[PDB]
């Protein structure tokens, strides 16, 4: 499912991301934009053989199981498949764990390079929330 911008902001808010660990809603929408273009079925192979899945491109190296990432962990305790569904619950719950890991949203390299320090509120401009 490819979410609309304000549609994703609303689902993110409902799942408790708005100001989660101090990151306003616009940060999460911006990160999703650049990670997946708001497509829950986005996947991307990393150089090391792990794979990124879903709207926030969560990585099989630490966070989910895909049965094909040697020596990886499944710290969100989910199949990576779960991160591709129309229903964002699993991506949000796992993102909560990641953003809590000590590095905040810097865990998403695209958020650090494209969203961090920008006018992220722009991403939720005009949305009924």
């Amino acid at each position: 499912k490819v979410f609309g911008r304000c549609e994703l902001a609303a689902a993110m808010k409902r799942h408790g991301l708005d100001n989660y660990r101090g990151y306003s809603l616009g940060n999460w929408v911006c990160a999703a934009k650049f990670e997946s273009n708001f497509n829950t079925q986005a996947t991307n192979r990393n150089t090391d053989g792990s794979t990124d899945y879903g709207i926030l491109q969560i990585n099989s190296r630490w966070w989910c199981n895909d049965g094909r990432t040697p020596g990886s962990r499944n710290l969100c305790n989910i199949p990576c498949s779960a991160l591709l569904s129309s229903d964002i619950t699993a991506s949000v719950n796992c993102a909560k764990k990641i953003v809590s890991d000590g590095n905040g949203m810097n865990a998403w390299v695209a958020w650090r390079n494209r969203c961090k320090g920008t006018d992220v509120q722009a991403w939720i401009r005009g949305c009924r929330l």
